[PDB]
């Protein structure tokens, strides 16, 4: 199981955001959960794929339009995986990643961007400086349709 262009291994654009469904698709030792929240004036419905006490993976969708992946275990197809360093990636934050932790664009993709964490320096509205962003890891790899 990757996270590539097309999903999630079998988690797609035309997967239904359904419990069964997205069983099916799933290829691990998981557990999920659902829940509800708010977008866009109506309410939409969420699943956390669980692997132990954490949550693997969050699927929005009433399909699939959004995968977050926390499972260290999945890496991107471009070869991120979570605990990636941010400066065998990028040398400057600059166009490529803006405030979500710190959410850039996979180079290449249409599809895949990474969420990195680390410690934080300076002024909370903006995105910390490339001096203290070089140590930062990803966190989160992030699928969107």
């Amino acid at each position: 199981t990757k996270v590539s262009e097309q999903g999630v291994g079998e988690l797609t654009a035309s997967t239904p955001l359904q419990e069964q469904a997205i069983a099916d698709a799933l290829d691990g030792d998981y557990r999920l959960r659902s829940g509800m929240k708010t977008a866009n004036g109506n309410v939409v419905r969420f699943f956390e794929v669980m692997k132990g006490d954490n949550v693997a993976m969050v699927i929005n969708g009433g399909t699939i339009s959004r995968i977050d992946v926390l499972d260290s275990d999945i890496p991107a197809d471009t070869g991120v995986k979570i605990g990636t360093p941010f400066s065998d990636l990028y040398s400057k934050a600059f166009g490529n990643c803006q405030k979500a932790a710190v959410e850039c664009k996979a180079e290449g993709s249409q599809h895949i961007s990474y969420q990195f964490s680390g410690e934080w320096r300076g002024p909370e509205g903006l995105m910390p400086s490339d001096d203290t962003l070089k140590n930062w890891k990803v966190s989160k790899i992030i699928w969107r349709r």
